[PDB]
């Protein structure tokens, strides 16, 4: 039932790769594909990107690539534009099993005038338009691989992972999560627990939703999946769901397992993080816990991973 992936030397490196390629001399990719990931009623548009790097650039799950976009950088006449990182949501092996392509979850980042709704292109994000414009075969100059704060802990195969994200934020998590339950890594018997929270605007807003929906129906034992959508579903006191409002709805169960040892993780948007703070911090001092001293001990025990912007 786990798919094959090759080729399996990408398991034999013992530490991660980290900037391979450098924005003096970034890596020319190819596109091999783009699709929008959303509905009709989805805020924005946000895409899924797979690059061709022809193993040139390999990386593990939870890295981030750079990309440079075209043109001259607006602040520096002369020089090339600045890096944009952006979280691969690819395994190693990458969407198509063969560890030469990887992939990325990119939101469109669109400006209109708030008072007359007018998009205005001239004041769109300029790698991310220029991301999910692109089409096969199209080159992109890569940067990194980066990052180690979202790198899995692999040395207990049974741990528990809760991973909270908002929006692309789910990124990571998909990478992880294929690697824990899609791919077959003869090295990576996951038979712990991995929950996953969601956070998006609406149903239309939701990413690779049927894809973690089936690991509900196969891993009903060692998956746990949990949405919230915040123009269409209210939390308990009224107001708009947030993830912040699920996690509360699942405090004591996150608390439990936060003291055996679990790690957690947070993807996506700087501000869903003062709001899970202060649920963490209610749950902790009704224990009669300083959650002060608490947060220092998980981030001692490496059990506490936050990428966010
Ligand atoms: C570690 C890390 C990982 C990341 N992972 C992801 C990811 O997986 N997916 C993802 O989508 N993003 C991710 N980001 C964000 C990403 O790096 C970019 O910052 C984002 O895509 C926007 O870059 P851009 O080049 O599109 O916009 P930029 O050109 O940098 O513009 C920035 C913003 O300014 C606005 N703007 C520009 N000019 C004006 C103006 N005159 N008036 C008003 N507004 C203006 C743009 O619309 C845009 O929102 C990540 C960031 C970090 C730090
Ligand atoms: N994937 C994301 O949306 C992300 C990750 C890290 C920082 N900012 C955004
Ligand atoms: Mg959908």
């Amino acid at each position: 039932s786990k798919v094959s992936v090759a080729p399996l030397h990408l398991e034999s490196a013992k530490e991660p790769p980290l900037n391979t390629y450098k924005p003096k001399e970034p890596f020319t990719a190819t596109i091999v594909s783009v699709e929008s990931l959303v509905g009709p009623k989805a805020p924005g548009e946000t895409c899924h990107i797979v690059i061709d790097h022809g193993g040139n650039v390999p990386y593990w799950e939870g890295q981030s690539y750079g990309v440079i976009p075209p043109g001259e950088n607006p602040k520096k006449p002369g020089a090339p534009q600045n890096v944009r990182l952006y979280s691969i949501a690819s395994t190693r092996y990458g969407d198509n099993f063969d560890g030469r392509t990887g992939s990325l979850c990119v939101r469109r980042a669109v400006y209109y005038d708030p008072e007359t709704g007018k998009e205005d292109p001239s004041k769109n994000g300029v790698c991310s338009n220029f991301l999910c414009n692109s089409k096969p075969g199209d080159k992109i100059q890569l940067t990194g691989p980066s990052g180690k704060i979202m790198l899995l802990p692999e040395e207990d195969p049974n741990a528990t992972h809760i991973m909270i994200a908002t929006g692309t934020g789910v990124a990571p998590f998909r990478g992880y999560l294929r690697r824990m339950f899609m791919e077959d890594v003869p090295n990576y018997r996951f038979g712990g627990l991995a929950w996953l929270f969601l956070g998006v605007a609406n149903s239309d807003s939701l990413l690779y939703d049927e894809e973690f929906t089936s690991y509900l129906k196969q891993y009903p034992d060692n998956f746990r999946y949990d949405k919230a959508l915040s123009r269409e579903q209210k939390n308990r006191s009224g107001g708009k769901m947030y993830v912040q409002d699920k996690i509360e709805e699942y405090s004591d169960e996150i608390f439990k397992l936060l003291d055996g040892g679990a790690h957690i993780y947070f993807c996506g948007l700087k501000g869903m993080m003062p709001g899970i703070q202060d649920t963490l911090k209610k749950v902790a001092e009704r224990r009669g816990e300083s959650w002060d001293q608490k947060l220092a001990q998980l981030k001692k025990n490496k059990q506490w991973h936050v990428e966010v912007s």
